[PDB]
């Protein structure tokens, strides 16, 4: 339903948006993370080192809650930067405005999940804008709930990176994400599987041309949005344990809406 | 892989998935669509009259709401054995390492009898008994205590999954890759569950274009319902385990609860 040079026109404009609305892009990460350069990160791996590491790192956002607050704050400020790239897909903003909100309500997390493993690697993930990396063992040892939050998203990334996918593709996945048909309580589900149509048209000649060799990564990458669903369910249940123990701990009110009545 | 060894191995699965199941989706459409009417169990008068007539086995505690929840099991039992016997016919299932195969059978069995439900229902009810029967969908959800809301989210399911409009010669290759997902936990060797799975999704892509022309996109669509199945069978685990520790009527004879474990 779309010829390939549209096809190639839409995968081009989505990467081009995506690179505007994300500060820290794969391929910057995989600079860091892969080092042979003197853009080196902080590592934080233990107490004294986060201490260190506050006082060389400029963050922009107990030890425990000290850092899943910060990730709280890094959260919203991605559901902003990924609110700003859905506005730039081709008929989001045409869409019914309640269908715009639940479209990004179940979307964010699910996409936050998907790019925080480009910055991430089997060791720890970057943190502000990479000057910092925190190590996943670090993370696994903080006390109570918070230990188990971070360990489900490496153990995703760490598949999810085999794919071995570039930001051009991650830009049109991202987009076939938010554009769901399925998700609860949509009013007009025949234009937005419209959209996705597009969308997924454009990826997997996308994924075709720039991965030629890997055999079928089209449908691979879309069961990975089987575990996407799975990472976001265990997070909501990990939130309601923090609610009934830590009863002192705040949650910003953006991520309040989201995960309400999930 | 070229075209025609993708279409080859599209018509030995359904031929082997035609030999392995006991009603097909056609035929199965044809019972319900009305075009030999099956009985019909709307309320506790009607099962009564059809377990005497013609006695369904797996419907035969005396409470009726646990009777029918243990009959789902018991064919759910039986639909495991179709499932194996159809996973052998898979090129290449039986050269895996033999516990890669029962591992592959054990996790997969939950989402392919949910897959294969869906061909038996429409919004108004589920066959049973090889479609001799027709039980309502109102009915099962007007069953007590949890086993009303047991019931409810297989229709729910399965109403959208029908909207794919999937024939059988597409859901012979579509439960084939169900089976052969190498993401599995506790597989030892995965690469050849991966190869056997990439060519099922070849000969599913094809299959779906030519049978499908018109249908932009359903391969995409179908891989997002593995999606559905995946959250459903977490679901349907949980619930299982609320009736597991709440009700006290549901002993069996301790040899069938071996059996039906
Ligand atoms: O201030 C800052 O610039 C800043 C910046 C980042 C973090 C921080 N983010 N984060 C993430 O997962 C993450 C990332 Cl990388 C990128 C995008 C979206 C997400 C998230 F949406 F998934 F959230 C973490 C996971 C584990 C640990 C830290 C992060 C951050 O953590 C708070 C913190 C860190 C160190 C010391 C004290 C507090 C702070
Ligand atoms: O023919 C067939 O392929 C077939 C296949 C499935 C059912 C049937 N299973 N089932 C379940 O809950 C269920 C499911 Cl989805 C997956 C795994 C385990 C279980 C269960 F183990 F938990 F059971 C149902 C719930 C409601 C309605 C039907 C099912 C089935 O039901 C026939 C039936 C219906 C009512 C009374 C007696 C038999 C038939």
């Amino acid at each position: 339903h779309m010829e390939s040079a549209d096809l190639r026109a839409l995968a081009k404009h989505l990467y081009d948006s995506y690179i505007k609305s994300f500060p820290l892009t794969k391929a910057k990460a995989r600079a860091i993370l892969t080092g042979k350069t003197t853009k080196s990160p902080f590592v934080i791996y233990d107490m004294n080192s986060l201490m260190m590491g506050e006082d060389k790192i400029k963050f922009k956002h107990e030890v425990a809650i000290r850092i899943f607050q910060g990730c709280q704050f890094r959260s919203v400020e991605a559901v902003q930067e990924i609110t700003e790239y859905a506005k730039s897909i081709p008929g989001f903003v045409n869409l019914d405005l309640n269908d715009q909100v639940t479209l990004l309500k179940y979307g964010v997390h699910e996409i936050i999940y998907t790019m925080l493993a480009s910055l991430m690697n089997k060791d720890g993930v970057l943190i502000s804008e990479g000057q910092g990396f925190m190590t996943r063992e670090f993370l696994k040892s903080l006390r109570k709930p918070f230990g188990d939050f971070m360990e489900p998203k490496f153990e995703f990334a760490v598949k999810f990176n085999a794919l071995e996918l570039d930001d051009s593709d991650l830009a049109i996945f991202i987009a076939v994400i938010i554009l769901s048909g399925d998700r609860p309580g949509l009013l007009n589900v025949k234009p937005i599987e419209d959209i996705q149509d597009n969308l997924l048209q454009a990826l997997e000649l996308q994924l075709k041309l720039n991965h030629p060799e890997s055999s079928q990564l089209f449908a691979k990458l879309l069961q990975k949005m089987t575990d996407l669903r799975q990472i976001v369910t265990e997070h909501v249940q990990l939130l309601q344990v923090i609610k009934k123990t830590e009863t002192d701990m705040s949650l910003h009110p953006l991520l309040q809406e989201i995960y309400k009545d999930l």
